């Protein structure tokens, strides 16, 4: 069905998140995303989990000053 | 109420199933057993809408079991 690009972008433009870099990783993809509102980031996940795509490695860290933010340290999503 | 009791029956209402709850001030570091992982974020959303903030979080699916991760490390904020 939709190639996993599109919806990667479509709910990255809903959600407000900036996508640094997408690149496959083995059969994976690895994205790297600037920092981001944490709820709007789980948000995106949840979209990216109901088009059949599951966080395979998910690491964040808040950013100083910005608690409600977090760094995006690892992100690696499967394939639907 | 103390962040404590907020995370344990949270934690509770998700099926998650904490081993260590050790204070460090403002900050909470957890030990959580592997978890669905929409059930974890969802825990998270919930406490985030109580005051208390994602500080750390790192997770790694389970293999064999893709909607599943391991908690690596987890630290909340109050």
């Amino acid at each position: 069905s939709e190639e996993p690009s599109t919806v990667i972008m479509r709910e990255a433009a809903r959600h407000g998140l900036t996508i640094v870099r997408l690149q496959p990783q083995g059969s994976r993809l690895s994205l790297t995303v600037q920092p981001a509102d944490f709820q709007a980031l789980m948000a995106w996940l949840d979209a990216l989990g109901q088009a059949g795509m599951t966080t395979a490695t998910l690491a964040v860290t808040a950013v100083a000053q910005q608690p409600g933010w977090v760094t995006v340290n690892t992100l690696v999503l499967e394939r639907s």
